[PDB]
């Protein structure tokens, strides 16, 4: 069951923007958002993709455990955070590429595609280069078949092991206090237009959970911090959170 809720729409043109938010209500099975067109265009996916990424190297063994270094190559990037060595969480929070073009490199195209089909992963392409096709290769996905795939996630359904499930959710853990836990992935897709943001995961409750995904256009680097804004916003309005 689906709603769609077109008031939601001033969140983003009050900002200039144009984007969708899609809303599941884990307990009663039911989705809303503010645009159900745009709700089911696919994108790239850019560092959102850098989850089933995270999953797959865990899985065959590219990636030991959350605690693993993995060294800085010496070259200078305008990234200041990723000038410097990383574990999965810091990998994570910083959405260090390099770091993750390396992880693709060693899973190879062969164990990339057929992964990406036994998650039913957005539109499980992965044509263009090993190490970057989430950037600018064929591979798509829309906001409501990321939903699809975090609830997944979230039920330690997708076809990799439970201990891979967990310490990827752990490495998505993105804000926790007295009244909820969000673990979730922000992307940037600048390759390909339209650019846009992504924000992409679930707002644990004591007793439901709420996932989300949006993307919304993204002109330049200066409206990024909107991606977290305006969920927020929208979940404050429906009082998924105070
Ligand atoms: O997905 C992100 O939220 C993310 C994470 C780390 C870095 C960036 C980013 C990339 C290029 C930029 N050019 C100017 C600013 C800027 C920022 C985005």
């Amino acid at each position: 069951e689906w709603q769609e809720n077109k008031s939601w729409n001033a969140h983003f043109t009050e900002h200039k923007s144009q984007g969708v938010v899609v809303l599941w209500n884990e307990n009663k099975q039911q989705g809303f958002t503010n645009n159900l067109k745009r709700a089911n265009q696919a994108f790239l996916p850019a560092s959102t993709f850098k989850i089933p990424n995270s999953l797959i190297a865990l899985d065959l063994g590219v990636v030991k455990d959350e605690h693993q270094v993995f060294k800085w190559d010496g070259q200078t990037r305008d990234i200041a955070t990723w000038n410097r060595d990383h574990n999965l969480i810091t990998a994570m929070k910083y959405s260090v590429v390099p770091v993750y073009q390396e992880f693709a490199r060693q899973i190879g195209e062969a164990r990339m595609s057929k992964m990406l089909h036994a998650f039913d992963y957005g539109n499980e392409d992965i044509s263009g280069n090993v190490d970057s096709f989430w950037l600018d290769g064929g591979i798509r996905i829309s906001a409501t078949e990321q939903i699809s795939f975090l609830r997944k996630l979230y039920h330690n359904k997708l076809h990799v092991s439970e201990r891979s499930q967990r310490i990827v959710k752990q490495a998505m853990l993105t804000e926790a206090n007295g009244d909820y836990i969000i673990r979730a992935k922000t992307g940037y897709s600048t390759r390909i237009e339209p650019k846009i943001g992504w924000w992409v995961g679930w707002v644990e409750l004591d007793d439901n959970v709420w996932f989300f995904a949006m993307n919304m256009d993204m002109p330049t680097s200066d409206g990024l911090g909107l991606r977290q804004a305006i969920t927020k916003e929208v979940l404050k309005q429906e009082k998924i959170i105070p």
